[PDB]
């Protein structure tokens, strides 16, 4: 039985074993992190079935008796109550609304830009005080700049920046030691006080929205308000730096794709964009679900009760939907793709990412023509350095 996670050679390509698994069947049996069985989804269009499939929830009827992915903070097992998690679900997509709404990421949009400004400057200043040395990328940009966004979407004062991704380091090694689960402790605190900081001056960031939602609705406790700001944190953060490290690896790695955007960055971002958000592969394992009912699906009996990855990251480079699926061709006509999921749990902060990373790459071409660089993924995974000079 194969075992999660897969193995690859380098970092821009996807683990082998998930072509291997859907040239056999589009639903495998696998072993997870955990050590318990799981369907494995590698194709296309069985992905997509499931993520619009309500038959397949976060939740399991019987929690006790289901499979574990991981020990993970999200997408590690069952979530939520059963007879409940529609509505749940429903409410949650309601009270984050606002804090995706068209005025709140106008706003968010000019903060991106300033912030990818200064961690560019960073960059060169790191390049500047070591010159003939290459520079983490990563290290200036890529980590940095996805949870300083983070910071202005809560609405973590800017005093505070440093203190709280002191926090968010602590808590984002999810190995269950003691230090992280005071860590924890001390992070929901943070929040709690933010949402009395919120009280008494109201402000267009999630934290006011959450501690709004309170006052019409007695039921959204604190805890339930410090575990939705720190389920954006790990939602919002490493997805993103991810995709900067490995989008910049992308265009870096062959110098006729560097050229092809550098020349026209404002046309061609945008099917740039997609096309790394199509092919970033970096799961262990995939987005949960458990199925609420016996489902047949491409010939495979899915039990109520059992645990479903579906591969994202494998279901985008289905060669029956996209022709030379391992090839990074902005040009791909029709590119829609699944990075962000699909169905009713689609990415709420898709278009947030979008915007991290459309603001990214035209400036970070635009400021550093010459630029150039000089095994398995893990559920916590942190983001591969990017050593560049120009
Ligand atoms: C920009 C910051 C981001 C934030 C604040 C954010 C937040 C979230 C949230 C709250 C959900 C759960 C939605 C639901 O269950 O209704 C979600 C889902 C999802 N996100 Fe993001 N996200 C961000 C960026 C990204 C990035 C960069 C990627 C990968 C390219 C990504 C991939 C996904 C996927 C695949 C799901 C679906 C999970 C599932 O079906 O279980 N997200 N995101």
């Amino acid at each position: 039985t194969p075992r999660l996670p897969f193995a690859r050679a380098n970092a821009l390509a996807i683990a082998p074993d998930y072509e291997v698994l859907r040239s056999r069947a589009p639903i495998s049996r696998v072993l997870t992190p955990a050590g318990d069985p799981a369907w494995l989804v590698t194709s296309y269009e069985e992905a997509k079935e499931v993520f619009r499939d309500k038959r397949f929830g976060r939740s399991h009827p019987a929690p006790e008796q289901a499979s574990r992915i991981s020990n993970a903070a999200i997408q590690d097992g069952p979530s939520g109550d059963f007879e409940t998690e529609e509505a749940e679900h429903k409410r949650m997509r309601r009270m984050l609304a606002p804090a995706f709404s068209a005025p709140r990421m106008r706003a968010l949009g000019d903060r991106i830009a300033e912030l990818t400004d200064r961690c560019l400057d960073d960059l060169q200043a790191a390049h500047d005080a070591n010159p003939g040395a290459p520079v983490d990328l990563t290290d200036f940009l890529a980590f940095p700049l996805p949870v300083l966004v983070i910071c202005e979407l809560l609405g973590v004062p800017y005093a505070d920046r440093e203190h709280f991704r002191g926090l968010s380091e602590r808590i984002a090694r999810m190995d269950g030691g003691e230090d992280a689960q005071a860590a924890m402790a001390e992070f929901k605190a943070y929040m709690l006080k933010l949402a009395e900081a919120k009280r008494a001056d109201p402000q267009p960031d999630v934290i006011s929205d959450l501690v709004a939602v309170q006052a019409d609705d007695p039921t959204f406790t604190d805890d339930d308000l410090s575990r939705m700001a720190t389920g954006l944190l790990f939602a919002g953060h490493e997805t993103t730096s991810t995709r900067i490290a490995m989008g910049t690896l992308f265009l870096l790695s062959d110098t006729a794709r560097r050229d092809r955007f550098a020349a026209d960055p404002d046309g061609e971002v945008n099917q740039t964009v997609e096309e790394i958000l199509r092919l970033t592969a970096t799961s262990g394992t995939g987005l949960l679900r458990y199925a609420h009912e016996d489902v047949e699906i491409a010939g495979t009996r899915i039990r109520r009760g059992d645990a479903v990855l579906v591969s994202s990251d494998a279901a985008n480079r289905d060669a029956s939907v996209f022709a030379d699926p391992d090839e990074f061709d902005p040009g791909r006509t029709p590119n829609v793709h699944l990075a962000f999921g699909t169905g009713a749990h689609v990415c709420i902060g898709a278009n947030l990412a979008r915007t991290e990373l459309r603001t990214v790459f035209p400036k970070l071409f635009r400021r550093f023509p010459g630029l150039r660089l000089a095994v398995r993924v893990n559920r916590v995974g942190g983001v591969d350095a990017v050593p560049v000079t120009w």
